[PDB]
């Protein structure tokens, strides 16, 4: 039986490139923000 979530659901909002968890979604959404500038993450390097 390959099931998924056979009860409640649940609240995880991670980032993409931090993947910072925050309990609530919207404020994530405005988060991401932080990258979008310097260092956003972007190109491959480090
Ligand atoms: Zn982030």
């Amino acid at each position: 039986g390959s099931s998924g979530s056979s009860g409640m659901g649940e609240k995880t909002w991670k980032c993409r490139e931090c993947d910072m968890c925050f309990s609530q979604a919207s404020s994530l959404r405005l988060h991401q923000n932080v990258h979008v500038g310097e260092k956003p993450s972007g190109p491959s390097s480090g």
